[PDB]
């Protein structure tokens, strides 16, 4: 089988408990835009409109704003007029940025603020948590698989189990990610008419005006990018690099952007020669490596970040033991024993398990509706 | 003008990074610090561009039915009646062409050559011109084998080299001009000192201190920072809404 | 000297672990 | 010889007090050490097997006597100090599961001395 943890820091153990490292991060006042104000090109002025709060406009034009507009209603009309005329142009946070830059430059001084990389750099102790399965097969089955087909009987059972234990482990890795992932389509990733953490393919707002599934599919991709952006912001390390999602979502992505996720049609053409569905399907936008959660519970997608450094992942996985075989038989009926046990351990950037649930900066989970 | 950063780090962590995974510990922190100071310088360059850039989607670049400075993807005027994101995204690149011209006009040097923009905008611009904006599929293929997110994505329309501002404050893009002559930028960064190492310790416990200091200074086309705020003809800044 | 009457099993890393020959009780 | 008097120490007028060691062997059976920081008056009897795993208590040193150095410009005074790292363990007996539970040791408060 394949490794889900290819997207995790690994830092493999040679002893349980046992530890990993992670690059944990440290974690408009313009005088006035008002009656009689003579703006001067390039500067910034503040006005509170009777309706819809404030604006900050940057002059393109030097102009006196109706010195007789002592009645705020008149003033709003004049300021709006100057904006409509292009004399005053609106920007919001960029103005906050600009005033800070001005103040900081002007009064810059060595003093004593030697700054620091915004990173604590931290560690966790992890046990080589085990997972184990028994083949639990009968003699009689083995006798006929060999006698009827010339099959190696328990050899097949062994291959199936090894695959299954690895699959279950991969399932657990995904659940831990979904566990720790922060709620997506929230805060910075909301839209004015949004439904808080859920993307509905039948809803014109969520689908950004998209026509039917074709474009709603692309609109999902837009929400995915919004999540990826939020991850970069909150992590301080980078844009989501990978997607883990439900079968519905994977099909949504496969259906768009020409060649991002693959059918692996050679396998289909050849009659399921090996379905290998433990491999990332491909890459969305040429940016997000995408994998299918075989066990997705309902319908969702998670966007996550992974750096080149094993310490930069949010999720860490550090294998200790793999595929230790079982053997024997129970003499009460002599039915055979075979199977496999593993030990690996995981870690999650502490973000203070208890402190990772719905808290992990590296991942965002969004519920999906309408597919 | 200088900038400076420190490591300020634990002894035990350095001990364990080496003892546990064979990590180079403080050497790696140094790599982070070098990266961070460079990113901050880079962020500063952008802040100055976005300080000094003239307001875009203004004057000669306005549509009569426009909103003065903001390109709203939900506004039928800005998107010129576009159907869905496909056409709407293209309409943005068209506004970019308009900004590039105004730059050409005022500077007298020719139309805009590059763009600095927010993640939202870059993702939009990267949605057109197929493979133009480097998505880095090879890096995705290797599972973020080397992210290198300190570069320009590529060239929009074959005309604008576009860079992503990692520190973008809200949602915007700025179109700018750059000639082949170093004297034809309208903005200057002239490094004198770079990555000078820091070495010391915090006496409260003798924990190590590493880090870097730089000196580079900046400049502008005179444009007559008194003469740069909202005056830099080489650049036009447009606020983006609706993504 | 603290350990002259204790087990040591010194570690080459923190965390790090020791064994104890506990009775079944 | 449960506690070595060290008369040579007294004879030479405190030449080297060596107050960092086991006093001696009580009854020829118990190696005995002084708790120099005892709060009141007590004794604890404990077992230690030859196998370190049979101590019932563990000390597993990783770092020792790492010097601290430097100077503090606020008053420009020297920095000197020491750090160690070791870790402890107690046979589980199920720190929450060790308080007053350790089969390898018994403690008695002593009065009337």
């Amino acid at each position: 089988n394949l490794i889900a943890f290819d997207i995790c820091g690994v830092q493999p153990m040679n002893s349980p408990t046992g530890q990993v490292f992670a690059l944990r991060a440290v974690y408009k006042k313009f005088p006035a835009l008002a009656a009689s104000t003579q703006t001067t090109v390039g500067d910034i002025y503040t006005h509170f409109f009777q309706e819809t709060g404030t604006v900050y406009l940057q002059a393109s034009v030097q102009v006196t704003i109706d010195a007789g507009a002592t009645d705020a209603a008149k003033l709003d009309a004049e300021i709006k007029k100057q904006m409509e005329a292009g004399a005053l142009v609106e920007i919001a946070e960029g103005m906050a940025t600009s005033i800070a830059e001005l103040q900081e430059g002007f009064n810059g001084s060595t003093d004593n603020p030697w700054n620091e990389m915004g990173f604590r750099i931290d560690k966790q102790v992890i046990e080589a948590k085990s997972r184990q399965l028994k083949a639990a097969y009968s003699i009689e089955l083995a006798q006929d698989l060999r006698a009827v087909h010339g099959m190696d009987a328990d050899a097949e059972l062994s291959g199936i189990l090894a695959t299954e234990i690895m699959l279950e482990i991969n399932r657990e890795v995904v659940d831990w990610i979904n566990y720790s992932a922060q709620v997506g389509k929230s805060g910075m990733t909301l839209t004015p008419g949004s439904k808080a953490g859920v993307f509905d393919f039948q809803d014109p707002i969520d689908i950004r005006g998209a026509r039917w599934a074709g474009e709603s599919f692309k609109a999902l991709l837009f929400q995915i990018d919004k999540e990826a952006v939020e991850i970069a912001r909150q992590t301080g390390r980078g844009e989501g690099n990978f997607i883990i999602a439900s079968r519905n979502v994977v099909n949504v992505l496969a259906s768009v952007d020409t060649g991002i996720s693959y059918a692996a049609q050679g396998l289909a053409t050849g009659f399921s020669t090996d379905t290998t569905k433990s491999v990332f399907a491909g890459v969305l936008g040429g940016k997000y490596r995408v994998y299918i959660d075989q066990y997705a519970k309902q319908d969702y997608f998670t966007v996550g970040y992974k750096g080149p450094n094993e310490m930069d992942a949010g999720i860490y996985y550090a294998p200790y033991v793999a595929l230790t075989p079982l053997r024997g038989s129970d003499p009460k009926n002599f039915q055979p024993v075979m199977g496999f046990k593993t030990r690996y351990g995981i870690g999650i950037n502490p973000f203070a398990i208890l402190n990772s649930l719905g808290k992990n900066a590296y991942f965002r989970r969004v519920y999906v509706k309408g597919i």
